[PDB]
This record gives structure tokens, sequence and C-alpha cells, in this order.
């Protein structure tokens, strides 16, 4: 490393993801070089075993770790303020490592109702499979958390805004309830935020969790996730989640990607809900919608809230038309800006019916339960110029 | 695809290897693009939940799949001889996914005693911590898994040749002990031998495990694995364990890095084989090296196997020194061009200590039972002038 | 996907999102690298009919590629050219346009400030090879008027241009150059880019850039283009590249190019915003003897800077009340500002032309050339101006 | 890591994979991709001594790059010479040294039969600024010495060369070009790479290539190469790539190549393994009037072949006995054999120049230039020669 954490406390956002953990190398490249092996050669026979032990810094191979990858963990452990990170091929796959580290067969877990469809699939019908009983619950309310409580739950999992509704959740509130009880942990999805709008970890949350793919990167070429909380556990998920449980280790060469993206990750941001703002108030004004959810908008039930925990509102607008799904699909398809496509956090504005698509493990009772209509439509708002993404809405809509 | 695997069945390996699985797009490339993409865009909306449901071929995201990958899949699955295969982003991740999807908590794992470090520990450390009873026996001797056999035992996991002593397994009979219980299949991990050298579905397993970091790519610059099997079943890997379980999907710039290197795999192997069988040969006449463990060699154990179930002998060489741990030190340090590091099937002729380096997760109890000697040597023949690998071995060991 | 006539109405950061951009058979978001060297006819026939111009597709990478084809086509939309060719530098993109335009026997009348290695390709170059150049103060017009000659098939400019950043009337020097019947203007908008200083709408018939600076962004891709007439276009195409300089750019390195487009308003509106901020703080710094920078109401071409340029720019050239010795004390000070050559990347960039660039030139030639004791340009990045300035301050407060 | 002093005993694929590579601070057993535009200054003095030559070390990657240098010098080690260059193109290579070593008033002395592109560059490029040029028969020694001139400041040739893989005597050639003070000899070593032939040690001051075909074998990178004395190659370095061309080469581009060379001896004996057994097929099959291919004893230039080459090669072209209708039909009819241009990859190649490449020409011109009905050349790739020959066969029976 070059910028010493210590010099980067100080330091803006936008100067940390641009100098923050990068490492002076021998030849002085500015860009962060693109390590791309799969092992590492060692000076000596002894050098090797005692690096082996962790008697000795440096490399042994890219699955326990990485140069490309490791400016990129100490880059976003600095921005999320935790001490450590550990990058993985996947958003799931940092998800998932964290979570076969950190419990066993007997242990309990208290999530959240509204989840990113796949995790809800990992903790339903994978963690059940597997001796771990799950228990699911509204968290907006603080209260219901405390009543799913178990002397066996050593895990909280939280995701504020929940995808798509954008249901918010008090983190400062779920830690305190979290660190109640000796061994019990806060895990935060932070996707939707970033740590320029939200910082978990700063608020009480113990391990934060990231899907890189979406706003981190920035240009949705790259699948890869995050694992930042302590040392101590972030080693654990390193050498046992990583390194035999899941294997999700991300690629030199998508690292650096990450890297770049990060470069604008500030200025990406500010654009992203600076668009997203002018939407949702258009949107919200618009006779053709029937309600909008967004943490930006003085009509969002949560809007307290937002402010307390969240620098900006971000850039997901969830929205109910005044019609069926028919409806909905004429306004998708109507779309000659607005891309339809799945996932998020890209300059290209993404358009999806989470009932179909995203949201689609869910069962049609689990669906509805968590709050997800039959007719919502999740907007992932992108980095064009405003009046071109509402003149393109506005033309779909005025159609129905 | 272009070359269908009607027309490739007649066709060599070398010509498979590089025509077999390419599509020819609407450009024409001859390289396979690099479909570097998060998210792909849909028609229709409707064309979108068809494509979740099923209903629809096409593709919606690169964790479920992505077109650089499947060429991939395709030409690995025609080499190996199976119906179906699915690319990770590591060896261990192939490895966990399809047990963590063949697997559930009651259920009952007959593993071989000698296998590769971080296998031995996601077996012992991790499916044991899930509910997931695991029996190690000594599988040269087919009667050992036999007796180790339960009414639960839903998988044998095998490895031949075992890394690093080289241990072989009969695939053959072992697949009629597992197919003799209804509910229980055979997962070999020919990482080693490649479909080049050893093909396990066709002798009778029903699933294949690859760390396509090794041999199949070749250039030693991507950590990459392969499940290859029945449809059903690598439909049931890429949908729930690396979808869910372990997050473990490849980049679609490291799957173009293996196409690149499959393109000469069978002379990269035939070299490789052709430089450790005279390397081999001249460790056995050497006067400092004890023992020499080789398929290739008349000295081998297990010869007339070798001959029946691989092609070729292989580029893995394990060796036992006239001399303790000291000696072995000593060896590896002299050495100008062999190079001191972990990982094998590259180009580069790569040497360690299994003892301290890759069979360090084992305690020296389970390490003396597999059958690593405190002084063993594996060698990870490269495709270098054999006169200059065996000059420079002569040089390290004449020392001593 | 966005054909050039919708594009018309289309802001500029929604057309370096989706202009250009094809939809591909398999949907990708992002546009593929097709990363290969040659490509596969259907029949004998095509091959022939492509080579022949008769029918539409590609041969090989030299000539096109479709990952460059849809760069240039985004790069032709928003400069207002007809069509564009992208090269592997921003000398490779000058002199394939120079060789295709010129030949033995004519005179070019170029600018005095130039591009130190435009200038060598000028002077030691060109007229190696039988072209005579004359070399005129271009911020007064009348100068280029003069030195024209029956034989004066071009006349190349760059504004804003270094040591002073003076600029040029495009609107003036095009009349000037369209008196003659074969004559054209070069014009090379690397400093401005198409956000800001659009040549082609004010007059010029051929325009150039060196993508490494503003256009990539994230200093890692050495490229360029060549923006014009198509007729003009198809001839550097197909002689200044195909067999002159042989500086065709590769898909990787354009994908690169692509990926950074995608925010280019975004980083040149911080990047301008952040430039005016630096210069109003250096103007009134006691240690700052003079500040050239096209935003301060102190600049002398300040009414044409408001005239043909939508923002100042991001690079800033400042004179010291010290000599050389000031200067190297104020670098070397720096600990946010990085000492490196080059322009247009999220890290600030700061030279020192008399102890760095020009070091092996006399004073007495240093001053001929232009470059002073205490002149320091400085490429402003995308961090935050008050880390920007604070750096800044401690290494000027240490000269005073 | 490797000296140039021990590499000299070490054999050719030895080499390949060894030498020219450095020893990083980290070991990375692969040349990391330092994918960077400028590098950064540990002080103002250190910038200004690298500008003046006094300090080693990196200004930007036009000028130089560490994934390049590790790249040229395995280049110049393999070939003989004191140092090389790496371009963006194989005409890079040709032109830049071409444009360095000439100036207007000299004249050159090329081979009549050369690559398309290089005699378009020759009587179209050169000659347009007052460089005069003369063609002739090469193959004959004595027609090179009756058109030399006082003025003769370079011979360039190419042996092999299309259309009839005719050679040239390299030791004759350089007497002739010696017997003047200034006058030097350029090869274009494309078809042989240093495997077969060496031009530097049979006399030739400089040696190009387009490292596009058999040196990066993956037919993935445009790239060149002009490999000479020290003295000359600083000289294209920084004028030739830095000023004239700008043909520098991309460190993604560099590492696939470092990728590519690692296979180069087994991809060369494999290459022209197939190769003499699809010439000998072809020699034998009725419907073939004529086969050209250096390892048939019906060559004219066997005794030549067998004298400055190691191997005969990949390439083969052959006269049916039929017109352009005849040479359609068979490769239309080509299953494995691919229609392209290009050569030197894993693929196998197949082109008619008649129906293809010299389609726009005339049937008075094609036979001017050398290009008969029936010529079709054949890039042998990797695959096995049993379905080389095989899909030859299927589609020259159609023609009997
Ligand atoms: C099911 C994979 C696609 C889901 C996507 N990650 C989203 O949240 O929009
Ligand atoms: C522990 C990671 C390195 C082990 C390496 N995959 C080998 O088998 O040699
Ligand atoms: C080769 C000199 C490099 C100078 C650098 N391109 C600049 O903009 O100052
Ligand atoms: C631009 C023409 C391409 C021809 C190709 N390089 C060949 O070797 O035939």
């Amino acid at each position: 490393s070059h910028m010493d954490r210590e010099f980067a406390k100080n330091m803006g956002f936008s100067t940390k993801a641009i100098h923050a953990g990068n490492h002076k190398n021998e030849f002085g490249t500015l860009a962060t070089p693109i390590y791309q092996t799969a092992t590492f050669v060692f000076d000596s026979a002894q050098q090797g075993g005692n690096r082996f032990a962790g008697k000795e810094e440096g490399y042994i191979y890219t699955r326990l770790g990485n140069p490309t990858v490791t400016v990129l963990e100490e880059k976003i452990a600095i921005l999320e303020g935790g001490e450590a990170c550990v990058a993985t091929s996947s958003g799931m796959g940092a998800i998932s490592s964290a979570l076969w580290t950190a419990l066993k067969a007997g242990d309990h877990v208290v999530a959240a109702d509204t989840l990113y469809g796949c995790t809800f699939a990992y903790l339903s019908h994978g963690l059940t499979r597997y001796g771990v009983e799950v228990t699911f619950v509204d968290a907006s309310n603080p209260e219901n958390i405390k009543e799913a409580m178990r002397p066996n739950t050593k895990a909280i999992y939280i995701e504020t805004p929940a995808n798509p509704n954008l249901k918010l959740i008090d983190i400062k509130k779920v830690a305190e309830i979290a660190h109640s009880k000796e061994d019990c942990i806060l895990i935060v999805d932070n996707t939707f935020c970033t740590p320029y709008i939200q910082r978990p970890i700063e608020l009480g949350a113990d391990v934060v969790v990231h899907s890189a793919t979406k706003f981190l990167n920035g240009h949705g070429d790259v699948i890869a996730g995050f694992v930042v909380g302590r040392k101590s556990f972030i080693d654990q998920v390193r050498l046992y989640g990583i390194k035999d449980m899941t294997g999700a280790c991300l690629s030199p060469f998508d690292a650096y990607l990450i890297l770049r993206g990060l470069k604008t990750l500030e200025i990406r941001m500010e654009r992203h809900c600076s668009n997203a703002m002018k939407v949702a108030k258009f949107l919200e004004e618009h006779k053709a919608v029937k309600k909008v959810y967004y943490p930006g908008l003085e009509s969002f039930e949560q809007y307290e809230l937002a402010k307390e925990q969240m620098k900006l509102p971000g850039a997901i607008i969830a929205f109910e038309l005044n019609g069926g799904v028919e409806e909905g699909i004429k306004v998708l398809n109507s779309c000659k800006v607005c891309t339809l496509a799945v996932s998020l956090g890209d300059a290209e504005t993404l358009i999806q019916h989470p009932a179909s698509m995203t949201h689609s493990p869910y069962t049609r009772e689990e669906r509805l339960k968590a709050g997800i209509s039959d007719g919502l439509i999740r907007l992932a708002v992108g980095l064009e110029n405003a009046e071109d993404i509402i003149a393109d809405l506005k033309q779909a809509l005025d159609a129905i």
C-alpha cells in the first residue's frame, strides 16, 4: 500500500475510491497490474512452509489470495469502515461463504421476509436441508426479530432497502438485538446503497455483504461479491468458506474491472440518485401510475429513516400501475431507451417485472406476504440524461 | 454449435478440442467471442418470463449461464463423453457444488483416504459439520469401499491417480459397487488425467469433476473447474449448487483462456507425458533417489491398471530420497529450471514438498495413514526440453 | 440498436451509452470483446464479395472488427462526423491521417505550439520525406493565411495547446483552409472531447484524438481516432492503417474505451468542476506567479473559450514565483497529486517540464521551445477538489 | 530470472518458457498484465533522468511497458538478435523499420513475391514519398546485385513467399547487402519463426515478424516484431513507433503472445508433421495438378530448404486440375478446413485467391500477379492429420 488508512481517514470518498488500498509496485504503474496467475514462486522451501503455516506474509495460490484482489479488498474495507474484506466470484458467493463459515448444524437464523430471490432460496431450500432452522419475519418492525430470537440464533440476515419494494430496516436497532445474545452476528446486504450511501458497520453490523456486479462495478460486465467485517471472521471466510465450502474465488481480471469501476463510484452514485429523484417525482405525478416506492419522495413511509441511515435515496424505484400485469407488459415492451433486462447498477437504465423475473423462486403465497404485487415494476435508474429516461417512460405510460 | 456431436464422434481428440462445441456467430469470428457481460436483454416481457420458467432457450444472467462458457461446457462434455457440463470459478467450486447438490443432512459418503488437501478438509471439517457422515478408506482395494457402504450412502468420491503418491483406483469396479444400491453415485476427480488420458464416464462413473486450473487450461493463469455428467444432475448443479449454494460461477474471460488452452491439449499432454517418462526413468536410476512412483515405470505397483484405464502415464512424479526432509529442501533450493511453486499442469516444471505445502491440512497422523512421507517430493513435469529438466535435477541431486 | 436519426434528439450521456451499440444474437448488454484475428466466410464467393466491397462483413481485425465498429460509430455520432476509424495510439491516428492526405511535394501549415511527438513527426518525419512544413503562431489566424502556398494540402491545429494553453478559432481557420480547392483542416480534439468541443460543426474536415486521455478516462489504454468524411476515413482505414502505419486498435482496448465512454459526461463535468476550483485557488495563492486556464477571467482568450468550448477543460498550466528548484520541491512535496505524464485520468497528474520532460534540453533550448523554470502542467483528476487544493496548498506554502 | 548467458545452452522450448521472464516482488509465475498508460516517478529528478536516458525505468506505454519488455527480450533471445521492439501489427513492424531506415532519395531492392499489403506499402506508399523501389525475382540472387544502386540503403526479402512458396538464400543476399557501406537486409520471418529459421545468424541485419500468425498461434492478437541491433531497434522504438506510425502493442495482446510462445516448439512440430502428411497426400491425389511444399522431394529448392530451415513449415500451395469453378467447389465442400485468410492457428485455414483475395482483379491482372485459376493456399493447423486428409479427400474426389 502507498496511501495508509490513517492518511485516508481525512480524505473524501472519491479520493479514497481512487488512491486508498493502491500499492506502489517496482515499475510504478499508475493502474493496478492484472496479476493473472494461478500460482506464485517461493524463494526457498522454508518460505513456502512458513507461508502455509501463517508465519510469513506473501502469496501461494490465487484461490487463497492474489495482489490485484488484495488492493480491491483493502479499498472496499477502507470505504465501508471495516477491518478486512474478501472478494468472491459472485454476490451469492459472498452471501453463502459468510453463512457457511458462521453457521453449523443445530444453529438458528432470523432472516428478513423481503430478500433477493436466490438469497431466500439459499436460506429456505439450502440451509434448512443441512439442519439449520431459519425464521423469516417482517424486519421493518424490529420487535418481530426480538420475538423470533432463540438460544441457538447465531446470526441475523437483513437487506435494506429490500429488493424490490424497497422496505427499510433500522440497522442500529437490529444490531442492539443481535448483540443482546453472546454468540450472534448481524449480516447486512449493502448492495443497493454501497459504502457511499450507507455504512452498516458504523451503525452496528458485524458483517456486510455486497454484490459487486451491481453499483460497485457499475458497468455490468463482472459477476462478483465482497464480505467485509472483523479480520478474525474474514480470515475464516477466506481459508474455509471460499477455500473449501464454496470455491467462490474472484478472477484477477474481474477484480481489475471492479477497481476501474470504483474510480468513478462517487460521480456515478450522485448521477444515479439525481436521475432517480427526478424519475420518481415524474412517476408519482403521472396518472397511469398508482403508487411509487422511493426513499426520496415525501410519500415514502420510512422517509425519516431514509434520511437518518442513507446519504442519498438510491437509484432503484419500485412502482405499481393503475392496471394488472397486462398493463405492465405493455409498458416494458413500449420502452426504447429503458432496456428490458434483469440486474441493477449500470449505465443503461434497466427495467423488469419482479413477479416473473427476480423474485420468481418465491411461491405466490410467500411473494404476496413479503409485499410483491402482480404488476409491480422495479426500475434500476442508469446514468443517461433524466430528460431522455422520463421522455421514454412518458410515451410508454401514456399508451395505457 | 457448428460441429454437431454426431459429426464429432468419428473425429480425433485434437480436432474435437479445436472445433467441437464452437458456435458460428453472426460475424463469423474464428475465435469464440468473450461475452464479458453481467445481464442479457429480452426482446419482450413474455420472453423473460418463459426463460425463467424453462419454457424458452436463451440467456438471462452470467451466474446462470453465458455463451463463452456454453461453448466450453459443450466442448468438455464432448471430450469426456458426458451428456452435459457446467463450469465453476475453481476446482473446489466444482467439487463443492456437485456434493452440496447431491447430498443432504442424514446422508453418508464413502471417500478415498488419499485425496487433495482441500477436498479432504471439505469432507472431514465441512460436510461433517452439516450432519453428513463420511468414511475414508484405502480405495486401492475395492473391498474396503464395499465394507464401508451403508443404507444411506448416497455418493462415493474417488481421485485416480491420488494426489501426491499417485495411488490408482479401478473406476469400473467402484462403479459396480456404487450401482449395487439404488440411490448412490460415483464422483471421480479426473484433474490429473484429463479426457485425453482417462474418461471415467465410459468406465462407469456418473459424475466427473475437474480443476481446469491444472492441465485443461495448461498455462497457469485461470482458477476454474467443471462438473460433467447426466443433464438431469448438471441442471440441478447449475440452478442450485452454483446459483444458490456456492456462487462459484466462472468468468467469461477465464472461460475464453481455457478455450484457448484446450486448442493445444493433445500436444501438451503428449509432451508432458513424454518428458515425465524420461525424468522418472532418470530418477529411478539415480543413486540419491530411494523410490519413484510413476504409472509408466515397470516398478509401479499398479502398472497393469495404468495400461488398462489410462492412455498415457501422466505428468506427475512423486519420489522419496535417501535422506530426510533436510535433503529434500536442499534439492528444491538448488533448482534453477524447476520452479519452486505449488500447482500442476503448466509449461513451467513445478516442484514442491507435499507434507508442508499441498497436504498441509492433513494432520501428521492422517497424512502417514494415506501414504505421505516426510521427505516425499511431488514433481509436475512441464513442457521444457527433457534434457534441461534432467540436467537441472541431476546437478541438484548430485549435491546430496 | 439505436439509429443515428433517433440519437439526434438524445443527450450526450444517453448517446455515449446507447449510440452505435449493436443488438447481437444473444442480446448481451455489454458489447462482446470479439478478440479474434481472422473471420470465417460461409462460402468462397462471400470472401471474394467482401474483398471486392460488394458484400458487408468482416475479413481481418487489422481491416476491421465488430468491437471496434461499435466504438467508431459511437465516436463519429458524438463528434458529428460521417465516419471514424480507431488506432492503437494517439500518434497512430495523427500519422495515419497525415500519411494518407499527403504526398511528396505537398506543404503543411502547422501550429507552433503542439504535442512534443506531433512536432517531431512534422519537423523530423514529414520533412525527411519531401514534405515542407511551416510552423506559425496560430492564435492570430492571419499568420496561417500568410504561410499558405499553392501546394498547401493541409493545416494542422490543436486547441487548447501546451505550454500556456493557447486557443485557436476553428471557424476562422476553416475559412482559410477552404479558400483553396485542395486543402483540409485537421484538429486535435484530445483535451476537449466531443462533449466540450466539436470541430467538425465549426468547420474542420478531420478531427484526431488520443483516446488514451479523456475518452478512455482510466489511463489503461493507448489508443486514437480519426473522424471525418466517409471518403477520407475509408482511405485512412485501407491505406494509412492497413499499409503505412499498421496502427490498428486491439478489440480488448476498444472494449475498455467503450466502458470508459459510459461515464464521459459525468467525468468531464467533475474534471472541469474541480479544475475551475483549483485554478481559482492557484490564482489567489501567493507563491503562484500566473495561472493559464480558459475558465478564469484573467485568461487572454476568455471570450473564445466561452464561444467554442462548453466547459473550460481539466488542464491547468501555472507559473511559480520561483525557479526550477522551487518547482522540484513543490512536485516532490505532493502526497495526493501523482508525479506522472499523460492527462484525462481519475488520478490528478502533475508535471514540471523544466525538471522532467524538457530535462535533456539546456536552459537556452527550453526558453526557445516555451518552457519556463516554474511552469507546471496539472491534469486535474476526479478526486474531491478539497483534497486536491489541500495537497497543493501544503506543497506551495513550503516555497513562500 | 534467466540471463541470456544461462539461456545459451538451453533448448528452444525451455527458452520460449523461461528466457526473458522477470522475477517480480510477488513472484507471479505468469507475467503480470501491466495494463497501464502512464507510470509514476518517485521524484521529479527520476522523471527527468528517465527522459534523458540516464536512469532505467518506464515513462509511457507507447515508449515501453514491462509486459512488452519480457516479450521483446524473449523474441530477441530466440532469434539471436541484440534487441526487439513489439508493434500492434505485422505491417506496423514492417512500416516502422522501413520509415526509420529510409529517407527521401533512398532506393530499395525488394522481392517480386511478397505479402499483398507489403507490396502496396512499397509500390504505392514509399514511392509516393520520394523513395525508388525495384522489384526483382529474388530466387536468383544475381538479379538483386544487378538492381543495386549507389543509393540502395535496404534490401527487403520474405522466404518462403506466396504464391508458389519460393525461397531466397539469406546468406548470399546478406553478402550482396554488405558489399555496399550503407545497406541493410530486412527478412520477414513470419512463416518460419526462430524455431525453423534465424536470418540474423545467416547474415540479416533486421528480422520482422507478424506475431498474429505462428508466434501467437491462437489467432486472437494482431501484432508484430522488429529484431536487430540495439542501435537500430532504439531508433525504431523512439522514432518509427513513437512518431512515424504509432504502432505500439497493447500489454494485454503482449501477454497473449507470451502465453502462445509457451507452446511454440510443440505447435511448430505438430504443424509441420501434419503438413508433410497433407502435402504427400495432395501430391499423390489425382485431382491435384502440382504441390509446392519445401518438404516434398518434388520441390525445386529442396536442398536450400534443408540448408536454412529446420522443418519445411505449415503452409502448402497447390494447383488443381481445374479452373476457378473447381476451386470454389473444393473450398465450399470442406467441413473441417475453415474458409478464412491468415495462417498459424490451431484451425486449418484454406483460401482460394482466384475466387477470394484476388477477386477484384481481372483474369489478365491475376496471372500477371501470379495467381492461377486452381491455386489454393492451405495453412495447416493442429488437428489430427487423418481428419484434415479425410476432409480434403471428400472435397477433391467430387471434382474428379
Ligand atoms: C436471478 C439472477 C438475476 C437477478 C439480478 N441479480 C437482480 O437482482 O436483478
Ligand atoms: C492449497 C492451494 C494449492 C494446491 C494446488 N492446487 C496443488 O494441488 O498443487
Ligand atoms: C512521450 C511523452 C509523453 C507525454 C504525455 N503524453 C503528455 O501528455 O504529457
Ligand atoms: C488484409 C489481407 C489479409 C491476408 C492474410 N493476412 C493472409 O495471410 O493471407
